[PDB]
Order: structure tokens, then sequence, then C-alpha cells
């Protein structure tokens, strides 16, 4: 691990387990979600996703993806219902995408891979912030988005429009009133399962939900992805694409899904 960890030949997800042993451990994420196995819970309620009042602040390259990021200090934009108990706050959102259109998300459908996944960022407010919430086996919930290329997806575009201005790593531009509302899709049919943080510190924290049904983003929308620098400025350019960590073993988890 040169610096740290990341996504590369050396450093990337088959050497995360030598600083992080949970890498590892019971409930890691992402999964394959396999949908005849998964099952319809009739006890599931629908889930409720309050973001009218979000206050986007910024977007910042990470040297990993790229986050936008929310004020989270009130319950503004929150995710309620479905698997979860209580009122989980939006502090973030990023991707996860690929070098070419055939791979790129992080969890799968019977052993398809998306050109990417939006994942949506939450904590429960009953730990009181970010920091404690991940300590938590129901710290967190993300709600993660598959990604197709196809039409372009117009909420998209503003996202697009600003990655010039964070190419590299550490870089961070100004990115108010942005309406993370425009980055879903029609349906809100999903699956759930236990898991974790994808990527270090791999923290089993996550109550996953994972849309059934993916939006679709422009070949243009994607590639200016994949124009994104791992590097900082004035180093080599790496870029910042293959962002995802492969399936993991399921083990002793049930996938539920919301739908007949
Ligand atoms: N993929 S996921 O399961 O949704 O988890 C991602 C990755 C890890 N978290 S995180 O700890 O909130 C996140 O991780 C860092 C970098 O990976 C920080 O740069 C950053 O401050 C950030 O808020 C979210
Ligand atoms: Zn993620």
């Amino acid at each position: 691990m040169s610096h740290h960890w990341g996504y590369g030949k050396h450093n990337g997800p088959e050497h995360w387990h030598k600083d992080f042993p949970i890498a590892k451990g019971e409930r890691q994420s992402p999964v394959d979600i396999d949908t005849h196995t998964a099952k319809y819970d009739p006890s599931l309620k629908p889930l409720s996703v309050s973001y009218d009042q979000a206050t986007s602040l910024r977007i910042l390259n990470n040297g990993h993806a790229f986050n936008v990021e929310f004020d989270d200090s009130q319950d503004k934009a929150v995710l309620k219902g479905g698997p979860l108990d209580g009122t989980y706050r939006l502090i973030q959102f990023h991707f996860h995408w690929g070098s070419l259109d055939g791979q790129g998300s992080e969890h799968t459908v019977d052993k398809k891979k998306y050109a990417a996944e939006l994942h949506l960022v939450h904590w429960n407010t009953k730990y009181g912030d970010f920091g404690k919430a991940v300590q938590q086996p129901d710290g967190l919930a993300v709600l993660g988005i598959f990604l197709k290329v196809g039409s372009a997806k117009p909420g998209l575009q503003k996202v697009v429009d600003v990655l010039d201005s964070i190419k590299t790593k550490g870089k961070s531009a100004d990115f108010t009133n942005f309406d993370p509302r425009g980055l879903l899709p029609e349906s809100l049919d999903y699956w759930t399962y236990p898991g974790s943080l994808t990527t270090p510190p791999l923290l089993e924290c996550v109550t996953w939900i994972v849309l059934k049904e993916p939006i679709s983003v422009s070949s243009e929308q994607v590639l200016k992805f994949r124009k994104l620098n791992f590097n900082g400025e004035g180093e080599p350019e790496e870029l910042m694409v293959d962002n995802w960590r492969p399936a993991q073993p399921l083990k002793n988890r049930q996938i539920k899904a919301s739908f007949k």
C-alpha cells in the first residue's frame, strides 16, 4: 500500500484486508443480488425520500471518487421508512464507475454489472453525528442507484459540468442549490440487506437499500466522469476509473425485496 489504499493493482480491494481486517467480515458490501433468491417482504414499508429542503454545499475530489456534500446539521434531506427505524440524514452522495460501460457498479444483479452506481449516504440521527453513527450496526443507510448508458439524465448535468474544476485529488468547488431528487428513477422499489461501507474502513454499519430501476445517463456524461484524476495536481495522470469494489460473500444474510 503506497500512500495508502486505492483501486490499483498494488493497493486495491485484494490488499485492503491487511490494514482493515474487517474486509473479510460477516456483513461486507457490495454483494450480488440474486433476484430469484431475494424474498418479497410484505412487512416492508414504502420508502420515504424527503429531499425537498436539501442544502448542497460543495463538491470534492477525494482521490477515490467525488463527493457532493450536504448540510446535515438539521433534518433537511432525510430518508425514512422502508426497513429503517427512525430518521437518516443525507450527508453526501458519490458514484462508482468503470473504464468501460460493461463494468463500474459495486452491487450486481444476477451477476450483471452496470456502468456505474450512485450512493446517497445517510446517518441515523439518534447517534448525533456521522462519526458516532459509523460505529453502530444501524448507523447508516445508503441508497444505491444503478446507472446504465443510454439517454442523458438531465438532473445529472450540473454535476458533470463542474468536474473540470475538481480534476485532481483535493480540489473542491462550491456546489450549492443542487437538487438530488433529479438523480432518482421513477420507481422506489428496492432490495435491502445489512452490509458495510465499500471502502476502508469497511465498517459494518450500513443498511443497504438498492433500487431496482436504474437511471439512464448518456455516454458523454459518463465519459466526463472518466476524465477525472486519482492523482493530485502536478503528478502523473492516473485516470479516475474502476473505483468499485467487487461483490463480497453473502454469508449469513438474506436479501429482502419490497416488491412482488
Ligand atoms: N461506498 S459507501 O459504502 O457508500 O461508502 C463511502 C465510502 C466511505 N464513506 S465515508 O466514510 O462516508 C466517505 O469516505 C471517504 C473516502 O472513501 C471520505 O473521503 C469521505 O469523507 C466520505 O464522507 C462513504
Ligand atoms: Zn459508495
